[PDB]
């Protein structure tokens, strides 16, 4: 297979994962805490020690399948791009959204999108474009979290994950 990764941040991690694991083409998706100013961190360093990770989910695509394109149109069906550091309850700086890449030409790629995106909303964007600067993934119990606890706090509507994309 010919697969890329991307990684997104979009509010809590649990909802999220779920989501692009029931898209055909995710190959995977690992929950985990990236961009942040420490190593290795904890649920509860990041949760409370503000070291300023973002909880983002690593997903893995099957290039030939899905673009980069399609992974972004998908992760603005369920985030909210206009709320700053905030997605339902789930408030403060790891929940900010944010796409981070591994590839420096894959950020024009995300600006366009977002540029596109845009321009549906009448407020602006406030999602981060920009490197994987550091990536650490969480703990096991985070793991598939709402396919082990099918009624675990998620607060993003994962049936959107459903609808077709263009063409
Ligand atoms: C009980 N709810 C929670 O713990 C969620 C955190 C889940 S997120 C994947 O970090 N947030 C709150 C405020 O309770």
């Amino acid at each position: 297979m010919n697969t890329r990764t991307i990684y997104l941040a979009g509010g809590s991690f649990w909802g999220l994962e779920a989501y692009f694991q029931r898209i055909d083409g995710v190959v995977d998706a690992v929950s985990g805490y990236a961009n942040g100013n420490t190593k290795n961190p904890s649920y509860e360093d990041v949760s409370y020690r503000h070291t300023g990770h973002a909880e983002t989910v690593k997903v893995t695509y099957d290039a030939d399948k899905l673009s980069l394109d399609d992974i972004l149109q998908y992760f603005f069906r369920v985030v909210d791009p206009t709320s700053l550091n905030k997605q339902g309850n789930d408030t403060g700086t790891q929940y900010r959204s944010g796409v981070y890449y591994t590839d420096p030409a894959e950020k024009a790629v995300i600006a366009a999108a977002l540029k596109r995106e845009q321009q549906k909303y009448q407020l602006p964007l406030v999602v981060e474009n920009e490197p994987l600067k550091n990536f650490y993934d969480a703990e096991e119990y985070h793991q598939d979290y709402l396919i082990k606890n099918p009624n675990g706090y998620c607060h993003i509507d994962i049936r959107k994950a459903d609808e077709p994309l263009p063409g």
